């Protein structure tokens, strides 16, 4: 995949609480696979 939760854990945080706190552990693969969305994760959780 293009970079996914394998780099740093920092963007792994995001997606995580991300999709943890508006949807599910099952859309947390969302943004892992997908950058365009972790940036729009990471914007939130701050």
């Amino acid at each position: 995949a293009d970079n996914k939760c394998e780099n740093s854990l920092r963007r792994e945080i995001a997606c995580g609480q991300c999709r943890d706190k508006v949807k599910t552990d099952g859309y947390f693969y969302e943004c892992c696979t997908s950058d365009s969305t972790f940036k729009k994760c990471q914007d939130l959780l701050h």
